[PDB]
């Protein structure tokens, strides 16, 4: 198509409960949204982007910012679009994979949708519906997270994550693993947040069969897991680090890492997520799908992306309502703990154009 | 320090002759200055940042946005601070390395003036002067490049530094060694535009005795450089990948670099330099003084860094002249192939406020 121009939106949604990691405390999720537009037709896109640069150095006003004066234009400037050209058309601007994600994530929906065509089928699913785990953040007291662990379980996740960081790790495992057992699949995630001089500490969670560690060191760090590695017994697994399908190709090269958390929009775009899960299937490196607290928008082209063969851990696709009263497009329910992939054409979802109105805060229009 | 506010200015300046790199033509640097205020006095800094996001994901605007939302607000809340202390005050924020150290060397000479102590020595230096070489851009025909070279060898810029790029790399380098020769130090600097599949290019460079290459490949290639290392004889150097002293000691032990260019903005600011320098010292790999177009409050600080004891390769701090008609500061002068080392406290210098003035395009007061 021809790109006729992007229509940018803020939306701010309320979270069911207050959501803490190891670089802070949201309760609610402020994203963009994107429209792009062409003549043949509409496409969603999300932009997995926080408020302020606390996970990566990227974040709301950043990603609108580059959006409308560097990367639209840029595809507004070209004479040729596909979900494959827009890659070279913006490889000239340095980063911001989060907004290049976004963007792509809506041209590939527009065309997709004028092909009568899945996400799904576009990316290789090869099966209809997904299991999926739930990521508990820190809490005040190891009885709360004995409650909402408890929660989680008795609506049939079939995996639990624990959020952790420095004086909240080999308590909370024991204590889930002495209320629940050995039997549930249970996994840590530190986000960036120990150093290597750590590792006595995170060799005390040897003792309790988690899944994986995910990301224990900072982004950069990637020889330093390697080095980790060879300290501890709980499988390491990268999420902030893995940027790019060259960079899965070095962190496995390296040792640096046994599981691969592919985040679609971390990596610059669906496109991109495809290729990490074949660098790392090649390798023998199972991967599993991450979350950025998405609106059905997202979540809808993660469980289609989560379908994919090498996926063969659960991910953290978890159902709308974990973390929204009201989605703004068809939520995502869980059954049997899987949520099934989806069907139409593109996203095989769209917004609900009321819902999203309530929600919306800025709206823009970006063309010629 | 308590610190008071931070005024913050966009700056443009007209360039003596359009720059183009393999990223793009450039003819005007804007640019971000930094005024930190304390009871005491005031600081300088500079942000290396450029209109776009060409050479690395920062840029002007970009990190306007941040200082202002972020950064500063972070240190004004702050009870006491001091430039060591920016760092961990300023960790919750990923990136805006370049933010961060404008930031951090405005503080650092509030800090030093206080203390009326010089950038050169809380830096460690141990040289008074320092020599420079010149940055060449990419011409649009051999001899307007020999021209430029010609004219930069006879002001006495010690050593010359081609940019290079597909279609323009070998031919540049024979034409400059024709007319030249074997003696003068050349280099040459891809920023990021090969891949690994262009090696055999690249080893065409092979004969020219170049002292090294600078970022053949992208960014976050370093196991590339490794590779790439295997398969040609011109040393590697590295610029943009080396993002802060643990990303060199990284690169140094995959052997992915021969050579490190320092620029203390692209790294978080001088005090992170310092740390890239030892690292880089304590492997007995060289370092050398890189150059974002700095104002003169941007090159007072590099030539004071550019004269620690590792800096053993001629940097691409050039004379003030070299990029600009007018600086916003007493010009830096090459003499004898060299630069002087400041000597006043702090940066030692300061930006003449006549001249500041006709150049500021705006301006804005953080308390
Ligand atoms: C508040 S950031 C969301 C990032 C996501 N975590 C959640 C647990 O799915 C990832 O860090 O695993
Ligand atoms: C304005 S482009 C970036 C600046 C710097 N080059 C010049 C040669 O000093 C870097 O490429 O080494
Ligand atoms: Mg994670
Ligand atoms: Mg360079």
């Amino acid at each position: 198509m021809k790109l006729s121009g992007v229509e940018l939106r803020r939306v701010q949604m309320p979270l069911v409960a207050p959501f803490r990691t190891s670089f802070g405390t949201q309760s609610v999720r402020e994203l963009l949204l994107l429209r792009a537009v062409t003549p043949a037709g509409e496409g969603w896109g999300e932009c997995v982007t926080m408020a302020g640069p606390l996970y990566s150095s990227e974040y709301n006003d950043g990603a609108e910012h580059v959006l409308r004066h560097y990367l639209i234009p840029a595809l507004l400037a070209a004479e040729d679009i596909t979900a494959a050209k827009v890659t070279p058309l913006l490889a000239k601007f340095k980063g911001h994979r989060m907004a290049k994600g976004a963007l792509e994530m809506a041209v590939l929906d527009a065309e997709l949708r004028a092909h009568e065509r899945s996400f799904a089928a576009e990316l290789g699913s090869v099966r209809d519906s997904v299991p999926c785990g739930v990521s508990v953040g820190i809490m005040d007291t190891i009885p709360q997270l004995l409650d909402v662990v408890g929660g989680y379980l008795d609506e049939g996740y079939v995996r639990i994550k624990l959020k952790i960081e420095p004086g909240w790790d080999v308590e909370p495992v024991r204590a889930v693993r002495e209320r629940f057992g050995d039997d549930v699949l249970l996994q840590v995630d530190a986000n960036t947040a120990y150093t290597l001089g750590d590792a006595p500490q995170l060799a005390r969670l040897d003792p309790f069969g988690l899944l994986l560690i995910e990301q224990p060191l900072e982004e950069e760090d990637v020889l330093g897991h390697a080095e980790l590695a060879r300290r501890i017994q709980t499988p390491i697994c990268l999420d902030e680090s893995i940027v790019s399908a060259r960079a899965a190709a070095d962190a496995i090269k390296l040792g640096a890492v046994q599981i691969v958390n592919i985040k679609p929009g971390r990596v610059g775009g669906y496109l991109e997520a495809r290729r990490v899960h074949d660098v790392c299937a090649a390798h023998g490196i199972p991967v599993w799908c991450g979350d950025m607290i998405e609106t059905g928008l997202g979540r809808a082209a993660n469980v289609a992306l989560a379908s994919l063969p090498n996926f063969t851990l659960p991910g953290d696709t978890s159902a709308s309502d974990r973390y929204y009263k009201t989605d703004i497009t068809e939520p995502f329910v869980l059954s049997g703990g899987h949520l099934p992939v989806p069907t139409g054409p593109g996203l095989g979802v769209a917004p609900i154009p009321e819902l999203l109105d309530e929600v919306t805060t800025a709206k823009v229009w970006i063309g010629s």
